[PDB]
């Protein structure tokens, strides 16, 4: 077991969890000291991502986070191998600290952060056996911020009640994820990075998107008092709130940008 | 052992020091949605820093810093207790990234950081005893950031290759410590908080002075380029750089300010 906050926090992860002390480690705050221009940082290519809206996708309270999951028939074109989809999720903080990405720009944490998870399908048969192994993911990173109502991303947060505690599940119509991306998805963050999340495994290939998108004061509320993780019959809950990972020293290394 | 860096990481200090991945952890982000402006919070009076110059100070490099020895004669004067100094020490990053200071302010590092540890000599006998006992220590905080050369600093920074490597010592003439401080003094943070290092014991009452001093690129570069974390001689030297904890998670609004 482990947690964000308390014994099983994120400064215990090592314990049981090796990777989480080891190399190659996520999140880490994209500054100019560390980013680099590379021109030949083509764009990524989404496909498959308009998901049918006559199938239904499922959304999990699975304890840590509120996750939705993709079929493997969306995926990313542009990178050495395809990468299909298995999963997406969030991140966030609490209430009375709106701060919650992961990735921090400038030092600069955003309200929220999506990761669209994907797996090497050229080289693996799934998620789970890529997971653990060379070059086995890729994930999207999206950065969150307060602003306009985002009537894309309430596809997902209008559930968000029903899915409120531990274990519980909801259905999601099909919709287009590409519809979650910010502008000029071109514009990117790349480096080798890790699962944020325990096991840690240092296999992910990030990209973190150079613009934020928008959700309005509500949404952003509603996804950081909606979910517990513990069960409904707990006579004692626990709000699910700060889900991220503070960023891990980044030494010797570089971040490309596809933007100068 | 612990290091900054490798399996012995930051990550993995909890293995073996549990207050690591206890409460009240340090270094943090001083920012808006965790500050309070307090009217109780007085200037702090520094007596006995001025050293005598006919008296010498132990400098050291004990792999993780370069630590210079003070007396029990100088205290801070201001607190509920009488705080006497046993040690001052500095973190910082490298070359490529000089951004190495412990705590950051609204999300940006300085330069680097100078800690001068305290403990409470009216409850305890010496820095030993009080270090894992209630209220038995206080750190002040210095922030530093690159700008006109420094002389009082360098009354500390013209002795570092006497201990360029692990293990070695060497003698500092007295001076005024007052001269290390920042001006506006009576500006600064206040919270309860932990050593930074193992056993990271949350016994710590910080006062991050709100303004940073500044020190040439020259005294930078020579700070984070003259010291090893290695024994003389060894086989494969290792430079000691980015000897700095990563900012710790810090909810509710309890970092109070003596200035608005
Ligand atoms: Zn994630
Ligand atoms: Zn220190």
């Amino acid at each position: 077991k482990w947690t964000y906050f308390g014994p099983d926090g994120e400064n215990s992860w090592s314990k049981k969890y090796p990777s989480c002390g080891g190399l190659l480690q996520s999140p880490i705050d994209l500054h100019s000291d560390i980013l680099q221009y590379d021109a030949s940082l083509t764009p990524l290519e989404f496909q498959g991502y308009n998901l049918s809206a006559n199938k239904q996708f499922l959304l999990t309270n699975n304890g840590h986070s509120v996750k939705l999951n993709l079929p493997s028939d969306m995926h990313i074109q542009g990178l050495q191998s395809r990468y299909s989809a298995t999963q997406l999720h969030l991140h966030w903080g609490n209430p009375n600290d709106p701060h919650g990405s992961e990735h921090t720009v400038s030092g600069q944490h955003f309200a929220a952060e999506l990761h669209i998870v994907h797996y090497n399908s050229d080289l693996y048969p799934d998620a789970s056996t890529a997971s653990n192994k060379s070059e086995g993911l890729a994930v999207l990173a999206v950065l969150i911020e307060m602003g306009s109502f985002n009537p894309s991303y309430d596809k997902i947060f209008s559930h968000l009640q029903h899915v409120k505690y531990k274990g519980q599940e909801a259905f999601v119509p099909g919709f287009n994820i590409e519809e979650l991306l910010p502008e000029r998805t071109a514009e990117y963050y790349r480096y080798r990075g890790s699962l944020t999340t325990p096991p840690c495994n240092p296999t992910v290939l990030w990209t973190v998107f150079r613009n934020p998108v928008q959700i309005s004061q509500e949404q952003l509320l509603a996804l950081e008092t909606a979910l517990y993780c513990t069960h409904m019959d707990d006579p004692s809950p626990r709000e699910m709130i700060n889900n991220f990972r503070q960023v891990q020293k980044f030494d010797e290394r570089l971040v490309y940008t596809s933007f100068s």
